[PDB]
């Protein structure tokens, strides 16, 4: 699989001998028989490489480390092609060449923290490369341990170049046919100062061969050539890609490092220097700090720095000064990274260095910098540098960046790119949308839905909602992928803003209910709440602007979201806060009163209902006569009042029949009328269920508690009729009909839900069930204990299971409500008599169900138990229940009010489609049963949304915190200008004298 590797690469040997010890490092005794000044290329022999393979470090590791030995005189193009194609390494978006000596086995804690936190994280984020020394020493060791720490805390392709000869255990790497299995003794016990082990954190190794036993600086030429070639290469895909930025990071160093950085600046490579690193690196930082310092008093400052910031050797020599001057001749390329007391953030510094290194008006040269800015989450640097207006951009130049920002969840970046005159409509294509949807994160819920379902999002939406403009598509994609800021921005640019917000809330809630992550669902619910709040604010502003237009058209309309009104969307989403606002409540009241004025008094309505001619007077404010009659009798409130009156009459008839007319004889006229009335009620309930996708509407109808109560009442009535008509089940029928009448009477509580001050009371009463159950359980346990103890102590002689159960449960239960049979428990209140032959003394209670006679061995204990039971039950439990009720009532007032306001719409919709006749007469009604304006309204809504967003932005900018930020920036700019003025004044004073 590596046949061409020995052919396209070469290895260098010592060949000639140039002295007992050569400059080549190989002794004359072990020297080729072919044996002034040694020459790297003239005194060497080229041979095929015999050290390539994949290293597998013993112990922990990835079992994959491509190692290659190549001669110094090799074109970097072949090496780069080998890495990109044969080894499968992806084209890097960035190459960072960390350089320096870093004398000392350990480095500063702040420096190591900066390395690990900035460089490795940035490389992981952008998929960069880190090219360092391929040895376990100094900066190579530091970057290796930083990469290891980052890896174990989560990959990063951190390569390494090392000279051939300074590598320990080079004997095990030789296999001409391939070293794919390779064991390396990196943990070797012997230690030496000339050969170093290879780090186990590097993905690849390039062993530069120069025909020496091992030295330093022999890989510098190949390193620089590789960096320069990579700097002039595209990110794969041939010429369709963009250039690969290359940056050099220098930490400490020596004269060799100074020559390296000078050559790199000559080769037009951006460089980055860290302040505080040490010698040979802080010298450049101090020189940049001086900047255009005057020669007078600064000419000797160079020698001063060379003597204080560098070692005494070569400090007096001016060759170092010449190198410094050559470096400063091209100071534009390189920059200095201020420590800033451990900033641990240098992505902005890298972006600034890269943007200042190019210096070209063409936008093609800044594509790599824009991609790096998009990969990171900093937008101020990109806007200030790339989008300063000097660079002329284009839609096709920004399309790839927009795609990358969308895929990588960069909301500020997509906002900025769209803001810069980008045609979104022409940008979006079906293939791009398919890519966006395929960019789902791993095995997410949306990914599962896509797999179950060419995006084919219509099927997913139909299966989620029920199935009963690029901005909309982008909003749907963001909601499906759960991107909060993306969804917010897309909604801000939408057309049907209120409907979009309500549908977004519905979709987020229904997907959170379906999401098994148990943590992403919380974020979905939070985003749904945010969208609901935005919709509430927007609709409130629209209603305050024009009540009629908003209330009429904006809600009662069918958009393209689901072909359902906004009220229906809110009801499905259970957006209680949407119904809580005053505009929605006013619209609901207007619909509830129909064609009648919402200010019509209740007594006037009752008088009109009981006096039909009264509707043709000034009492009620709204052919003409028939129209008025149908308007009055079709209003939902009148339907509700008629239904209430009919239900009261039905209950009265039921009570009359059950109490008087219910006889074992065949049913009379009134009983038949009651049967017909119940049949009509059943027909009405069936109509409600069937017309409330048969299964979906049926289960929606069954979801209401009142509908369940009606169904169970009708079932009980049917069972009662069946038992009554049975020849031998009259009593059972009567009993079950009594229970059914109780259920029908309990059904009457639905009336109070209409009243504004009573519905929340009903909701709170419904919520009191937890406290009720707790009290019931505690009371049941205490009753069981006390009853069993008292029954055991008394020892009544009845000993009958029904009587035992009575004396254990029923009597102590009645003792709670003041029914205390003292004469049945206290022996002192009952006469003594002989009843049983059992030993002891017995007394005869006067009660009928208290037993024939009870024991009187320890009756003071019975009295004490009675006292304790009375205390506990009648005081402690009752007061605890009262306290719990008070606490619950105080706690859930607002939630109950919101729930009532939400269900008010459901009630109004239920009574909007009910037949206009009463249930007794509903049989005949059942038998009879069986553009420019839209665009103007949307423009008005969009204008109001824009005004709301502008007002919110103005409020945010006018806040105290933002004002403090702005004044701090102003003070900083003033200080900078004052420093410039001080320098100018000093220069002018120097020149004048
Ligand atoms: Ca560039
Ligand atoms: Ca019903």
């Amino acid at each position: 699989e590596q046949s061409w590797i020995p052919k396209i690469f070469k290895k260098k040997t010592c060949t000639t001998f140039i002295v007992t010890l050569c400059q080549c490092g190989r002794p004359r005794t072990a020297h080729p028989a072919v044996a002034t000044v040694w020459d790297s290329d003239a005194h060497t022999t080229e041979k095929p490489t015999d050290a390539y393979g994949e290293l597998d470090f013993t112990g922990a590791g990835r079992k994959h480390s491509n190692f290659l030995r190549l001669s110094d005189r090799t074109d970097p193009a072949a090496v780069y092609s080998l890495v990109t194609r044969t080894w499968g390494f992806r084209a890097p978006n960035l190459v960072v060449s960390v350089l320096g000596g870093s004398g000392g086995p350990v480095l500063q804690t702040w420096l190591q923290d900066l390395l690990r936190r900035g460089l490795v994280r940035a490389a992981q984020s952008t998929g960069a490369w880190i090219v360092t020394g391929g040895l376990h020493t100094g900066i190579g060791r530091h970057v290796g341990v930083a990469v290891r720490d980052h890896q174990m805390a989560s990959k990063v392709v951190a390569m390494g170049v090392a000279p051939w000869g300074v590598v320990r255990n080079r004997d095990t790497l030789i296999n001409p046919k391939g070293s794919f299995p390779a064991r390396y003794r990196w943990r070797g016990d012997p230690e030496d100062g000339v050969q170093f082990p290879l780090d186990y954190n590097y993905s690849a190794f390039f062993l530069v061969d120069d025909g020496t036993h091992g030295c330093l600086g022999g890989e510098n030429r190949f390193r620089l050539r590789l960096e320069s070639y990579i700097s002039q290469q595209k990110t794969g895909v041939g010429g369709t890609g963009i250039d690969i930025p290359v940056l050099l990071l220098l930490i400490d160093g020596d004269e060799k490092m100074l020559t390296r950085i000078e050559n790199a600046t000559q080769a037009q490579l951006p460089c980055l220097l860290v302040a505080g690193s040490g010698g040979a690196a802080d010298c450049l930082a101090e020189t940049l700090e001086d900047t255009l310092a005057p020669g007078s008093g600064g000419a000797r400052q160079g020698e001063a720095r060379d003597r204080i910031r560098r070692f005494f050797p070569k400090g007096d020599l001016e060759v170092l000064q010449a190198q410094v001057e050559r470096i400063m001749t091209r100071k534009e390329l390189l920059t200095v990274y201020s420590s800033e007391d451990g900033s641990e953030e240098f992505e902005t510094i890298v972006l600034k260095a890269l943007v200042k290194a190019c210096g070209s008006s063409e936008a093609s040269a800044y594509l790599d910098e824009l991609r790096l800015a998009v990969a990171w989450n900093r937008v101020d640097i990109a806007q200030s540098e790339l989008f300063r207006g000097d660079i002329q951009w284009r839609s096709f130049h920004l399309e790839a960046s927009l795609m990358d920002a969308l895929l990588n969840d960069r909301p500020e970046f997509v906002r900025l790119l769209i803001s810069h005159g980008l045609s979104l409509g022409h940008f979006l294509t079906p293939m791009r949308l398919a890519q966006l949807y395929s960019a789902a994160p791993s095995n997410s819920l949306i990914r599962n839905l896509l797999d179950q379902a060419p995006p084919d999002v219509g099927h997913v939406l139909r299966m989620l909602l029920g199935k009963m403009a690029p901005w909309s598509d982008l909003l749907l994609w963001a909601l499906l992928l759960n991107r909060a800021q993306m969804a917010m921005y897309f909604w801000e640019m939408g057309s049907n803003a209120v409907s979009s917000a309500l549908g977004a809330c519905l979709l987020l809630r229904v997907m959170a209910r379906l999401e098994p992550d148990a943590e992403e669902a919380a974020r979905r619910k939070d985003l749904a709440f945010k969208f609901e709040g935005m919709g509430v604010d927007l609709f409130g502003e629209c209603y305050r602007s024009s009540e009629v237009r908003a209330a009429r058209l904006l809600l009662r309309r069918c958009p393209l979201w689901g072909d359902a009104t906004c009220l229906q969307l809110a009801m499905q989403a259970d957006a209680r806060a949407f119904f809580a606002q005053d505009g929605v409540q006013s619209l609901l009241t207007q619909k509830w009163w129909g064609d009648m004025a919402s200010t019509t008094p209740i007594w006037a309505l009752v008088l009109a209902f009981f006096c039909p001619p009264l509707i043709y007077t000034r009492l009620i404010t709204f052919r003409r006569c028939l129209r008025r009659w149908f308007h009055f009798w079709g209003a939902p409130v009148t339907i509700f009042m008629g239904n209430v009156v009919s239900y009261l009459l039905f209950l009265l008839l039921f009570s009359r029949v059950l109490l008087v007319d219910f006889q074992p004889a065949p049913p009379g006229s009134l009983e038949l009328l009651l049967y017909f009335w119940a049949f009509t009620l059943l027909c009405e309930e069936l109509r409600q269920g069937l017309s409330g996708s048969l299964s979906q509407r049926l289960r929606l109808y069954l979801a209401d508690s009142w509908n369940q109560c009606d169904l169970v009442a009708l079932t009980c009535f049917l069972l009662g009729v069946g038992c009554r008509l049975t020849p031998g089940l009259y009593h059972l029928g009567r009993t079950v009909l009594c229970i059914d009448f109780m259920v029908f009477t309990v059904r009457l509580l639905h009336i109070f839900t209409v009243n504004k001050q009573l519905g929340p009371k009903i909701v709170i009463v419904s919520k009191m069930m937890k406290d009720v159950f707790f009290f019931l359980f505690f009371l049941g346990v205490w009753l069981v204990a006390y009853g069993v103890a008292t029954e055991g102590l008394l020892r009544p002689r009845d000993s009958d299971f029904p009587s035992i159960l009575r004396r254990v449960f029923y009597r102590p239960y009645l003792q709670i409500f003041g029914q205390i049979p003292q004469e049945d428990m206290d022996v002192a209140l009952m006469e003594h008599s002989n009843c049983s032959s059992e030993p002891g003394f017995w007394a005869h209670p006067p009660g009928a169900q208290a037993g024939t006679c009870v024991s009187q061995y320890a009756n003071w204990l019975v009295v004490l138990l009675l006292v304790i039971f009375l205390l506990v039950a009648n005081i402690l439990l009752v007061n605890l229940l009262i306290a719990m009720f008070s606490y619950t009532f105080g706690k859930v007032q607002g939630n109950s009010d919101l729930y009532w306001k939400a269900q008010r719409y459901r009630l109004i919709r239920e009574f909007h489609s009910r037949p206009a006749l009463a249930p007794p007469f509903i049989v005949i009604s059942h038998l009879r049963l069986l553009k420019e304006a839209e665009r103007k309204l949307l423009t008005w809504e969009s204008v109001h949304k824009e005004n709301f967003l502008l007002a919110r932005a103005r409020d945010k900018r006018e806040s105290d915190s933002e004002r403090l930020k702005r004044t701090s920036q102003k003070v900083d700019l003033a200080l900078k200008q004052l420093g410039h003025i001080r320098e100018y004044e000093q220069r002018l004073k120097v020149l004048e004298r």
